[PDB]
């Protein structure tokens, strides 16, 4: 078996496992909307895998499948994280994140040759992963205020991700989401530091650190090109 052949077989298997996880996760939510989204994740994996199964010699087709599989895996993690929280607002944020993954994946499958559409999904996947980490970190604090701020922060990322999804070729919209993702990653790192500390003062510091990330993300959405920075 050649290298292209081996890579194809491996990716098709990875796609199958992803869609299967998506199936399982969605049926556990009992939300008919999430079941529909997971059905859509499965459909996209099969459509993208079917192209690779036909002809595994195209770099673009194999790259499209790989990115779509990464999007499904991230969507799966979002749904699993939401279920762990038992929190209805977090479940709704997860639904919103999964919907964005679906819509961005649909654009990739339709246009595998487009660098922009590829970049949009890539960045959106990174945003989903960062958002899930922020929500998980906030949940671990058990603190109502940190949790609420994390949700505010993820909503700003969702609104910026939608802009990217709808305008993949706009560099300004891309840079805005990158800045917000950076702010989320900084919030996550601050929460980790406070979590590994036994200092109550470090926990109040955490609230404020997440608050500063929210204020940063709000500033970015008001001035996405950083004209004022």
């Amino acid at each position: 078996m050649s290298s292209d052949e081996e890579e194809a077989r491996e990716l098709i298997e990875r796609a199958k496992e992803a869609a299967e996880r998506a199936q399982e996760a969605a049926e556990r939510t009992g939300d008919p909307r999430v079941r529909e989204l997971a059905r859509e994740l499965k459909r996209l994996a099969q459509e993208a895998a079917e192209e690779v199964k036909r002809d595994p010699s195209s770099s673009d087709v194999n790259e499209a499948l790989k990115l779509i599989v990464e999007a499904i895996e991230a969507a799966v993690r979002a749904l699993e994280a939401a279920e762990r929280t038992g929190d209805p607002e977090v479940r709704e944020l997860a639904r919103e994140l999964v919907r964005l993954a679906v819509e961005a994946a649909e654009e990739v499958q339709r246009n595998p040759s487009s660098s922009d559409v590829n970049e949009a999904l890539k960045l959106i996947v990174e945003a989903i992963e960062a958002a899930v980490r922020a929500l998980e970190a906030a949940e671990r604090t058990g603190d109502p205020e940190v949790r609420e701020l994390a949700r505010e922060l993820v909503r700003l990322a969702v609104e910026a991700a939608e802009e990217v999804q709808r305008n993949p070729s706009s560099e300004e919209v891309n840079e805005a989401l990158k800045k917000i993702v950076k702010a989320i990653q900084e919030a996550v790192e601050s929460l980790r530091e406070a979590e590994e500390s036994g200092d109550p003062e470090k926990r109040e510091k955490a609230r404020e650190r997440v608050r500063e990330a929210v204020e940063r993300a709000e500033e970015v959405q008001r001035d996405p090109s950083g004209w004022l920075e």
